[PDB]
């Protein structure tokens, strides 16, 4: 059930009385602070058991990030599809030429994606943070039909720079359909 708990009576004399716990805990979180303070929350769950009410909330709030997710690849879709530049945008959020869809709920999978949207790509430059909100409202931009900008500002983020790996070469080909025999 519950893990095993420190030994009452330990020496904190040694220790900061003010130590590192509450509101100053939260100075190494990710730039949204909600995600890095939500986990915080399952560990109450640790010390909580299925009944709390505040640890769900930690999953509902998460849920709602999955929202987040779901709306932006939606805008991602609409603006480079119409103009033909979905490839750049594709990248980042994990369209990468892949149909995928799941009936069952992923939750927690949608932060991993924008996250990871952040580090390889960036549609606006890469100290522009990506929100729902903020991207929807780069949308409308778009509608003004000025969408190449937006290649050349998230290419900015990631171009290509010395240290890129390399394809090796030699590499054989499958035969895509069946020839004459010799």
């Amino acid at each position: 059930g519950n893990n095993p708990y420190s030994s009452f009576g330990a020496t904190l004399e040694r220790d900061d009385e003010k130590n590192l716990w509450s509101m100053p805990h939260d100075v190494s979180h990710t730039e949204a602070d909600d995600d890095r303070i939500l986990y915080n929350l399952i560990v109450i769950r640790n010390q909580q058991t299925k009944d709390s009410e505040e640890w769900q909330r930690l999953n509902y709030d998460i849920y709602t990030l999955r929202q987040i997710r779901r709306e932006v690849r939606n805008r991602w879709r609409r603006i480079l599809e119409d103009l033909g530049f979905q490839r750049e945008a594709d990248s980042l959020l994990s369209v990468t030429k892949l149909s995928t869809m799941s009936d069952s709920k992923n939750t927690r999978k949608a932060r991993e994606m924008l996250l990871k949207l952040a580090e390889e790509t960036s549609i606006f430059p890469a100290s522009w943070e990506l929100s729902e909100r903020y991207l929807l409202v780069v949308d409308r931009l778009i509608a003004l039909d000025a969408a190449e900008d937006f290649f050349k500002i998230a290419s900015q983020m990631y171009p290509k720079k010395p240290g890129v790996p390399c394809l090796v070469d030699g590499q054989r080909k499958l035969h895509c359909l069946p020839f004459p025999s010799p």
